């Protein structure tokens, strides 16, 4: 009507920063046949506006001059995705016909007025992504026809009103990302039509109401990242339409209720980061639909039940960081769909089962810091789908080249501190995307296959603390992405290859405790990320090359326990980031260069058991050094443990 159109024009005249490419260019002629046919966002019935849809039209303004008293037949209102600021007036509750009300994604502030509860015909209320604060008024519980309430991502405080139990037609309730507090009212459990209940990321406390067992149609229950406490009520097992139950990151205590096995529809169960204790009920194996079972970071004890072999759709099983113990039953890995088996930081014992990867789809197997032992099952040898294998801290045994097959998509493997023996196979080269190869402190013997240096995506290679023999070839330069190279504590012999000079991504190089002989390559001068170099405990000889002083990021340089001789270069002053320097147990002669006074970052120095003489340079490391950093030298003199200088 002319009066509705004139009133909307007056509201429009108040908008700011309007671009004249606005859709509202079409708001000109208030007569019908303009108003009801060509005004953007306006739809009428019998010449009167019943729908106002200005979503995402770049309006900046407020509702201060919104014409509440001029639009009596307003039925559908969508003002979302604009730049409306200010508050939500009580006058919005005078639109008696309103069915659909959306002010989301604006910059609205202040409290929700109780008058919204007067909208007795409302079907949908959306106020998401604003900065609304205060408590939800209890009068919202008068919206007896509403089927969806979404007020997520606001600044709401206070409890969820008990009056929400009167919202008998409510289907979806989305209140996540707020600061709602108090206990969940038990009246929520008596909403017969409820399908989705999302109260996650709030500050809710107290126990989950046992009334939730009356929620026979709820398919989604998200209440993660709250402060819920007490035990999960056994009545939850009567939510027999649940597809997804997420209670993670709460303060729940006591046992997992055995009645969860009653929920045959349940596909996703997230209970991690709680304080759940006791044994995993064997009835959890009856959750026939379960795909994604995550109960890590709890205080569960006892063994995993054999009934886990009945979970035939299982894909992800997260149990890390519990106190589970004992042997694992073959059923734990029996799902042909299993892709991730995550058991780290428990106290499991015995062998891996022969069911593992029987479906040919297992990807991530992580077992760190358990007590597993025995040989690798042949079905894991033959598991071509593996991406991540983490066995650190267990005691697996067997010949390493018999235990493992070929893994084309392997990305990361850590076998540190296991008990594997044998020689490395060239088969590892078929993991062309492998970025970390960690085999520290096994009983590996024999040579490094030359194919290893063709694993050009390697970023970490750690074969330390084995009994590996042979010489490093010049083609070591081919692992040109390597950033951490740890070959320490082996029996490698021959000269250190010059090709390491081309490993310009190297950050950390440990070749120590080997039998390397002859000179340190004089071309190691161009490793601009190298902060750690350890060549100690070898048989390296001749002079320390000046190229090492160009390794400007070095923080630690350890060349101790070699037969290096000649003088310490005064160009060491160039290592301005050097904190720790160990040259002890060598055959170095002459004076410690006075240029060490330039190295203000040095904190630790050891030159003991050399053939050095003369006074000690003036820097803090030398002043703070204990007598044994100097002992065993020829004629050092001081101004500790040294005779004073003349
Ligand atoms: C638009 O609103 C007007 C004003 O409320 C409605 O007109 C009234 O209709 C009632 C019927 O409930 C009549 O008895 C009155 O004579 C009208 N009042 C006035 C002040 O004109 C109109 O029906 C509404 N139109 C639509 C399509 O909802
Ligand atoms: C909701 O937000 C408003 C706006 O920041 C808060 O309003 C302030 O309230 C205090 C005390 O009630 C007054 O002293 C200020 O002058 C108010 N500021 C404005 C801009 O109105 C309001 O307190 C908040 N409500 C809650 C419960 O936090
Ligand atoms: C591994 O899973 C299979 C099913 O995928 C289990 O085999 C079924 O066992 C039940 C007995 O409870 C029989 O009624 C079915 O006929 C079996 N199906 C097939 C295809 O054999 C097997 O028991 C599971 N193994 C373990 C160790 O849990
Ligand atoms: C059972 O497993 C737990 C977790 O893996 C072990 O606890 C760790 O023990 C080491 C060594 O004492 C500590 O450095 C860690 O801080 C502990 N981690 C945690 C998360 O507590 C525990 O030692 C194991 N029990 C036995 C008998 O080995
Ligand atoms: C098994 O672990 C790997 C991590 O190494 C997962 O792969 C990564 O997934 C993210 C997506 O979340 C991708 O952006 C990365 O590119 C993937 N990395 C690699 C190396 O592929 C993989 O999704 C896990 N498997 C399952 C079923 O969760
Ligand atoms: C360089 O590596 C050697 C091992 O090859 C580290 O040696 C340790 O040194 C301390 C004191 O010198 C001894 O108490 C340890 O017993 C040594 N360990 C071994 C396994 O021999 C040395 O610490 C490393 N240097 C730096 C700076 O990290
Ligand atoms: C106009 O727009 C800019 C940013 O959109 C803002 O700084 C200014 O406050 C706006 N309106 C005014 C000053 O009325
Ligand atoms: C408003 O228009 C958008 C885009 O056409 C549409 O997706 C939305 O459902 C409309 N809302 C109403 C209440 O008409
Ligand atoms: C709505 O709930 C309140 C308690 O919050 C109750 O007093 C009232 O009677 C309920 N509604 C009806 C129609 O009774
Ligand atoms: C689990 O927690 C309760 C206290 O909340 C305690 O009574 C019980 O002994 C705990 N330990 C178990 C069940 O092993
Ligand atoms: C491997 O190192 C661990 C500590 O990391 C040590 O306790 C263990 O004895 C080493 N391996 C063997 C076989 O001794």
């Amino acid at each position: 009507t002319v009066e509705e159109a004139n009133a909307l024009l007056k509201w429009k005249s108040t908008f700011t920063n309007q671009t004249s490419s606005s859709k509202l260019s079409s708001w000109v002629n208030p007569n019908t046949s303009s108003f009801c046919t060509s005004w953007y966002g306006v739809a009428c019935s019998l010449g009167s506006i019943i729908r106002l849809n200005l979503t995402n039209t770049g309006i900046e303004g407020t509702f201060e001059d919104f014409p509440f008293s001029s639009l009596p037949n307003l039925t559908f209102v969508d003002l979302s995705m604009n730049r409306f600021s200010g508050t939500i007036s009580p006058e919005w509750g005078r639109f008696s016909k309103l069915e659909y009300f959306d002010l989301s994604i604006n910059q609205l502030v202040g409290e929700i007025p109780p008058e919204l509860g007067k909208l007795s015909n409302l079907d949908t209320l959306h106020l998401v992504e604003n900065k609304l604060n205060g408590s939800i008024p209890s009068e919202i519980g008068r919206l007896t026809k509403v089927t969806e309430i979404a007020i997520y991502d606001n600044l709401l405080t206070g409890p969820i009103p008990s009056s929400f139990g009167n919202l008998t037609k409510l289907v979806n309730l989305y209140l996540f990302i707020n600061s709602l507090s108090g206990s969940i009212p038990s009246e929520i459990g008596n909403l017969p039509n409820l399908r989705e209940l999302c109260l996650d990321r709030n500050n809710l406390t107290g126990k989950i109401p046992s009334s939730f067992g009356n929620l026979k149609n709820v398919t989604l229950l998200n209440m993660f990242e709250n402060q819920l406490s007490g035990e999960i009520p056994p009545e939850i097992g009567n939510m027999t339409a649940l597809d997804t139950l997420s209670l993670h990151t709460n303060k729940l205590t006591g046992p997992i209720p055995s009645t969860l096995g009653n929920i045959k529809t349940l596909a996703v169960l997230h209970l991690y980061l709680n304080q759940l204790n006791g044994s995993i009920p064997p009835e959890l194996g009856e959750m026939e639909s379960m795909i994604d079972l995550e109960i890590s970071e709890n205080k569960l004890t006892g063994p995993v039940p054999d009934s886990f072999g009945k979970l035939t759709a299982l894909e992800w099983l997260f149990l890390r960081d519990n106190q589970l113990s004992g042997p694992i039953p073959p059923g734990i890995a029996n799902s042909t769909e299993l892709t991730v088996l995550q058991l780290d930081t428990n106290n499991f014992t015995g062998f891996l089962p022969d069911t593992i990867c029987r479906g040919g789809k297992l990807e991530n197997l992580t077992l760190d810091d358990n007590h597993f032992e025995g040989p690798v099952p042949k079905s894991l040898r033959d598991c071509k789908s593996l991406i991540r294998v983490r066995f650190k801290g267990n005691s697996f045994s067997g010949d390493i080249s018999e235990a493992f097959g070929v893994y084309p998509t392997l990305n990361f493997i850590d076998l540190s501190n296991n008990n594997f023996h044998g020689q490395l196979s060239a088969n590892w080269e078929q993991s062309q995307k492998l970025v970390a190869f960690i085999l520290s402190n096994n009983s590996i013997t024999g040579a490094i296959p030359p194919e290893i240096w063709n694993m050009t995506q390697l970023s970490q290679l750690d074969l330390s603390s084995n009994r590996i023999t042979g010489e490093l070839p010049e083609s070591i330069s081919n692992i040109n992405r390597i950033s951490k190279l740890q070959l320490n504590g082996n029996r490698l012999s021959g000269k250190i290859p010059s090709g390491i000079r081309l490993l310009t991504n190297l950050e950390y190089l440990d070749l120590s405790s080997n039998r390397f002989s002859f000179e340190i390559p004089p071309t190691l001068n161009n490793l601009p990320r190298l902060y750690y170099m350890n060549l100690s405990r070898n048989d390296l000889d001749q002079t320390i090359p000046e190229g090492l002083t160009k390794l400007s990021q070095l923080q630690m340089l350890d060349l101790s326990y070699n037969q290096l001789d000649g003088e310490i270069s005064s160009q060491f002053r160039s290592l301005q980031n050097l904190e720790r320097l160990d040259l002890s147990h060598n055959n170095l002669s002459g004076q410690i260069p006075p240029s060490f006074k330039d190295m203000l970052a040095l904190t630790h120095v050891d030159v003991s058991h050399n053939n050095l003489q003369g006074p000690i340079p003036d820097n803090a490391a030398f002043r703070n050094a204990p007598p044994d950093a100097f002992e065993g030298n020829k004629d050092l003199c001081g101004s500790q443990g040294l005779k004073p200088c003349s």
